[PDB]
């Protein structure tokens, strides 16, 4: 009844997961896969319970019967009165980050350049970003765009990987997990931090957190966000600051997604779960914290402040919105109702 098999993806979400179940006396334990995909099969199969994912995964493990559970909630200014949990979930802005030193750069002169991307698949990394350069181009083409870059999940041997650098050991080059040094919205930053690359297709929250001093982090620590800029759609560059009015798409919140015949159940083990874990949880500060794994977005974004009920009890063609569900579908045309597996 009343026990979760939770999904990690790669090795350093296996040991975070492990602590997590050595804390919760085995009211959640931990199975583990290379890949997003891999963890999909897993709890198809019901080997495994639930996971949380960015948008992009959710569209594939919906056209495989899986359902949002709850989503991540982050620090808002509007809707002050609601309780986290039962407050609506505001989405976030997928942004085009650069290097303010790379003048003249602009969203019309992206061909040929360098990018860094969070993974294959997901939001702000890969399908808003993607999906405009298809429909503007015209051409399904994508893997030809950009000159080199780091995309987690495209073919090892491609161009689409050239720019990855794979674990501490040079393995792993490409993987799309976090042994991968520039896999997810930290990685893609990093990406571009390290002048690997010339655009990072993150989100608003990456350049904040990561920069003037709020990562401590080697890489990040002597970062100032004056020396980055956004791109926006209107062919103009802006400040980190007005992100509101220079960003390409807002994207739904990440959500802990299972069976839909298990829905029930892991919605009410981690409500419980995170009362104890979570922001200001009995455990957090003390003993454990679901929510915070250094800069490092290990299960759930470092962001979160609770996971929110949904309301409307929505499928996962509601949760992502007509509008996003449209554009992952023109954008699949290039790679029409499936399942993956
Ligand atoms: C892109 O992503 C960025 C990073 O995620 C994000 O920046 C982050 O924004 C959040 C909030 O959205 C910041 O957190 C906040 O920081 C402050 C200061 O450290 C915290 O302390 C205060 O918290 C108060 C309690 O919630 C808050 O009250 C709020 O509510 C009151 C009343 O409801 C209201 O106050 C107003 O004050 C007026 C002046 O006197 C007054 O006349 C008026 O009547 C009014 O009541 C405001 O609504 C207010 O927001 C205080 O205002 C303080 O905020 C706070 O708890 C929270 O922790 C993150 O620090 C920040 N990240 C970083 C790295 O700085 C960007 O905003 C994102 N960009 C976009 C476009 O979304
Ligand atoms: C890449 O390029 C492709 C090709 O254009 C693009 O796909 C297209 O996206 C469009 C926008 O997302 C789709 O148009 C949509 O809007 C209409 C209108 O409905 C909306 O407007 C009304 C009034 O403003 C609102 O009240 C309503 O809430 C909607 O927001 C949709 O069809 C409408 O449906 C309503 C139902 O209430 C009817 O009453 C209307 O008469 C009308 O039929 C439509 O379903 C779209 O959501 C367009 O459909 C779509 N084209 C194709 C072939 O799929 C991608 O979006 C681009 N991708 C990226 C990344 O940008
Ligand atoms: C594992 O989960 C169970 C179910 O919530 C927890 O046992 C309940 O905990 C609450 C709070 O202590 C009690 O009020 C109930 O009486 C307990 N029993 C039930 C309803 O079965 C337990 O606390 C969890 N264990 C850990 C270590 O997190
Ligand atoms: O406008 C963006 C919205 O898109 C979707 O409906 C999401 O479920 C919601 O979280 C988000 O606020
Ligand atoms: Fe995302
Ligand atoms: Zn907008
Ligand atoms: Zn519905």
């Amino acid at each position: 009844y009343t026990r979760v098999v939770w999904c990690a993806v790669g090795p350093e979400e296996q040991k975070k997961c492990q602590q997590w179940s050595q804390q919760s006396g085995q009211n959640v334990t931990c199975a583990t896969a290379s890949t997003t995909d891999d963890c999909i099969v897993l709890v198809l199969k019901g080997e495994a319970d639930a996971l949380n994912l960015d948008g992009g995964y959710i569209y594939t493990a919906g056209k495989c019967g899986l359902v949002p559970v709850l989503a991540e909630n982050r620090k808002s200014s509007k809707h002050s009165s609601l309780d986290c949990v039962l407050r609506p979930t505001e989405g976030y802005l997928a942004v085009a980050v650069v290097k303010k030193a790379n003048e003249g750069l602009t969203w019309n002169s992206l061909k040929d350049k360098k990018s860094c991307h969070t993974a294959v698949d997901r939001t702000a990394g890969w399908n808003i970003p993607m999906g405009l350069i298809v429909n503007q181009t015209g051409s399904c083409a994508f893997d030809e765009f950009f000159s080199q870059s780091c995309a987690p999940g495209a073919d090892p041997k491609s161009r689409l990987c050239a720019l990855c650098a794979g674990d501490d050991q040079g393995l792993d080059k490409c993987v799309p997990n976090s042994k991968e040094k520039y896999y997810g919205y930290t990685g893609a930053f990093r990406c571009l931090a390290e002048d690997v690359g010339d655009v990072a297709f993150v989100k608003n929250d990456t350049v904040w957190e990561n920069t003037n001093g709020e990562s401590t982090a080697d890489w990040a620590k002597n970062l100032k966000r004056e020396d980055f800029r956004l791109l926006c759609l209107d062919g103009t560059r802006k400040p980190v600051t007005e992100a509101q009015s220079c960003h390409l798409a807002v994207a739904p919140n990440h959500a802990v997604v299972s069976r839909s015949d298990r829905a029930a159940h892991v919605e009410q083990v981690l409500l419980h779960q995170q009362a104890l874990f979570g922001k200001n949880g009995k455990n957090c500060p003390d003993k454990f914290c679901l929510f915070k794994s250094e800069t490092k977005n290990l299960l759930f974004n470092d962001n979160t402040e609770c996971l929110a009920k949904l309301g409307g009890r929505p499928t996962y063609e509601e949760y992502l919105g007509t509008e996003y569900v449209t554009a992952i579908a023109n954008l699949k045309k290039c790679s029409l109702e499936a399942c993956a597996f």
